[PDB]
């Protein structure tokens, strides 16, 4: 068995978090392979 | 077996490479299908066998059924608990955008990380996992926008 897991942290909301990223509204299509493409 | 966020590593490429990330909750390991392609996983001396998965949803669970059932409320900021290759886990707060599809709308997070960050959890203000980061689109500016991908709890 090749692949292995290793703990990286707790799942907790952090009050001090950095705030970033925009909020785009995008038209997309999902194919049978689970791949999204822009309908643009 | 402790609840929390985990890296998914392989030795099949150069050295030890991080192919993705996942969530341990209620004894079940949750990640994106494209991270493991459904292969078994090692945790120390233990084995984790796939239990459920779906290529089109791009999700997989190990040791039991998908447990994560919280959903983005469609209004509030969220946190990506990003776990990049070789880097400390860090919370990034953001207001999701929207993917509009023929089958309905899904939240989306516009944060650019390397592909081995796939499976990092997205959290609500209660610390509930509302989906996994790592399946989305490349936009004009070359950056990633990820769906907030969530499974169904049977
Ligand atoms: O490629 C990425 N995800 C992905 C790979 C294979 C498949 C799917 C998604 C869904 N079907 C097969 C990816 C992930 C992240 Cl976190 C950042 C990225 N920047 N450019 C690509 C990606």
């Amino acid at each position: 068995v090749d692949m292995y897991i290793e703990r990286a942290g707790d799942i907790t909301w952090e009050k001090d978090a950095e705030v970033t990223g925009n909020s785009p509204r995008l038209d997309v299509a999902l194919d049978e392979s689970g791949d999204f493409s822009l309908v643009e």
